[PDB]
């Protein structure tokens, strides 16, 4: 599913990420533009053999298994495909273990580098929360 922004701002609402470790929504809806294009199907490789999935693109070495990254920790407890659903239950789910891991936010290197210290909020903008 390719989710409208303003679609995203409010699935992300009511699954409580707003505000969620300090983040304000604006943050989760511009990491999402960066990281996926609001596509919840992406996938892309990462050079060390992992993949990255779905909406916030969480990685293989570390959160999901996909079956094909050796050592991967499966922090999670889900398999990377659930990561791709038109529902973003499970994405959101593990972005929040994902974001209370010490890093915060830093671990997005797409959040880091084109939302961190922006005017988020405009991401938000006029849109019936
Ligand atoms: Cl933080
Ligand atoms: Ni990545």
């Amino acid at each position: 599913k390719v989710f409208g922004r303003c679609e995203l701002a409010a699935a992300m609402k009511r699954h409580g990420l707003d505000n969620y470790r300090g983040y304000s929504l604006g943050n989760w809806v511009c990491a999402a533009k960066f990281e996926s294009n609001f596509n919840t199907q992406a996938t892309n490789r990462n050079t060390d053999g992992s993949t990255d999935y779905g909406i916030l693109q969480i990685n293989s070495r570390w959160w999901c298994n996909d079956g094909r990254t050796p050592g991967s920790r499966n922090l999670c407890n889900i398999p990377c495909s659930a990561l791709l659903s038109s529902d973003i239950t499970a994405s959101v789910n593990c972005a929040k273990k994902i974001v209370s891991d010490g890093n915060g936010m830093n671990a997005w290197v797409a959040w880091r580098n084109r939302c961190k210290g922006t005017d988020v909020q405009a991401w938000i903008r006029g849109c019936r929360l």
